[PDB]
């Protein structure tokens, strides 16, 4: 129905969506991620909502239920001797309810992030995604995103 | 041929190697990287050499030139509600002289990094590499490294 900015009163619905994605990461990379109740710290959520450079978006359906959310950050680095000045929207979180994928919700949310980025005349949108996460990768790829760089690892 | 810790007196030889890698990145991703003379800040080099958690290694051979260097960091994150405790060696820089490729130098340097990681009983060695850099990616893969996660981008 609509995409709006979240408020602090959206914590419980957002936190539930956060747990779906977090537990999937715990399952695949338990060497890095740990289970907890809650998985979303409400103080961290409050800071994201009220932060100067961060924005929390939610997709709300016709029944006033939150179906997806995203957290984004306006990032600016100045001109340096060896690095260009750069302005980006960084997506730290984007979760679509597990039972509501394939309904176009994720694309709608991403289009809102694009609109925001253009309004702020940013150079690019960026995010980070784990290699095991084929669902996320195919999603971002289908929307035109491409790999900039990667973290490589060798367990000892 | 030896691998030893660098000192501040190794600045110029190391800076030259840093420049080779940096200008390759300027050429391929000039949207992010910028040319400068020098590309390696000597105050930053000194801090890396003398840093509590950083180590700079150099490969010296043939009498008596530096053919490669690397900068590594001991990284420790504590147990958190949603993240496991983790200890790693992060490689922030690794440059083998362009003119000295195909001589087993990169592997020798990496083996010394592995030894360090083992002495410090770390969980993994990690690094970041740009997607355009097929040579570095293939080389790191040939050492057994694998993609953990990636940064994706969409220019606007």
């Amino acid at each position: 129905m609509i995409i709006r900015e979240a408020t602090v009163q959206d914590y419980y619905e957002v936190a539930r969506l956060h747990t779906q994605v977090h537990e999937a990461h715990v399952k695949e990379r338990g060497d890095i991620f740990r289970s907890n109740e809650p998985t979303l710290n409400p103080s961290r959520f409050q800071a994201a909502v009220q932060g100067e450079k961060s924005t929390v978006l939610v997709f709300v359906d016709e029944r006033e239920k939150i179906g997806a959310y995203s957290v984004i950050h306006l990032v600016q680095t100045p001109l340096l001797p060896t690095m260009q000045q750069r302005k980006t929207v960084y997506i730290s979180d984007l979760c679509v309810d597990e039972t509501r994928r394939g309904g176009g919700i994720g694309r709608l949310i991403f289009e809102a992030i694009i609109s925001y980025g253009k309004a702020h005349q940013v150079d690019a949108i960026e995010l980070d995604v784990y290699d095991f996460n084929e669902r996320a990768k195919r999603f971002y790829h289908s929307l035109g995103m491409r790999c900039q760089k990667q973290t490589m690892e060798l367990p000892l």
